[PDB]
């Protein structure tokens, strides 16, 4: 996967409330969600405020549980 | 700092050779370098291929040497 696919996977699961509380535009956010527009550093910034544990996975697709860097599938599998 | 500032710090230090060998457009790369255009996931993808140890720092501004995630200033200070 690309960083954009991993970012969009998280973007598709966040609505106006969490986007607004972490300081993003929702209108842009929805256009990124749909694929209409490229994921920028702006979206990465909001996601890493929302999901600080996913910052490594977003950028690289890898995880490091040793330093509290996980992924959505990892957290789901770890419940 | 933002992810865009940290990305541009690395983008400003990479020329056509390393950009091309990791599969990016240089013309876009230079427009991102100058600030003319937003840093996208495309630039993050090339940077994390070039600098896999900086993927966490690019996304979050933090480091984790425990898992080989560093920064430019950290590596320079560690010589």
């Amino acid at each position: 996967s690309t960083p954009a696919d991993r970012a969009r996977l998280l973007i598709k699961k966040i609505g106006p409330k969490k986007v607004s509380l972490h300081g993003g535009d929702y209108e842009r956010w929805k256009s990124v969600s749909k694929g209409a527009i490229r994921v920028s550093t702006e979206e990465i910034d909001v996601l890493v405020k929302i999901f600080p544990n996913y910052a490594l996975w977003i950028a690289s697709g890898s995880i490091a549980p040793e330093v509290g860097q996980t992924s959505p599938d990892y957290d789901e599998a770890n419940l």
